[PDB]
């Protein structure tokens, strides 16, 4: 289920940070408008540029512990407010947090594997509306 889910992500960090974060550029080329540095690169390029590398992996750093922290795949209201607080996410809604889960639970859907893929969609719903009620606009 979810739990076992974050301990199988972790247990490949690196590859699944990358993978997913991909096909969330990919599903949703706009997406990169956050991302400057991002426009003209393959996925082999971009996996090759240091801020992708270091900003992917803190984000499902992150996100695992905020997956960690949740009951029943809702998150902590004290992790929704420290998302909304990061000075980095001063340009983002909760439309580009809501487009990352819609691209993670299809990568999961597709993958050989058995993931909860319904249960990140709910984690995914429930830390939206965390991030708004935090003040995310
Ligand atoms: C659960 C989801 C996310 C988490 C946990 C997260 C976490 C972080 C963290 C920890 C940093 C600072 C990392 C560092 O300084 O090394 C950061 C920076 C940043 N995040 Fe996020 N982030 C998330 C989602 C997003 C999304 C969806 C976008 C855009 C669609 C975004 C855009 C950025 C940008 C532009 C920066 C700073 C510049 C850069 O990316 O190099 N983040 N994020």
């Amino acid at each position: 289920g979810f739990k076992q889910d974050i301990a199988t992500l972790r247990g490949d960090l690196r590859t699944y940070a990358q993978d997913i974060f991909l096909a969330f550029l990919n599903k949703y080329p706009d997406e990169k408008r956050n991302f400057k540095n991002y426009v003209g690169k393959s996925d082999q390029e971009l996996k090759s540029m240091a801020k992708f590398g270091d900003h992917t992996e803190k984000v499902f750093n992150l996100m695992m512990e905020v997956a960690d922290r949740a009951t029943d795949c809702v998150p902590l209201a004290s992790d929704a407010s420290t998302l909304v607080q990061m000075k980095q996410h001063s340009g983002l809604t909760t439309g580009n947090f809501e487009k990352l889960f819609v691209a993670l639970v299809e990568y999961m859907r597709a993958s050989g594997q058995s993931f909860d893929s319904q249960s990140w969609d709910r984690f995914g719903k429930n830390l939206v509306s965390a991030l708004s009620s935090a003040g995310m606009k």
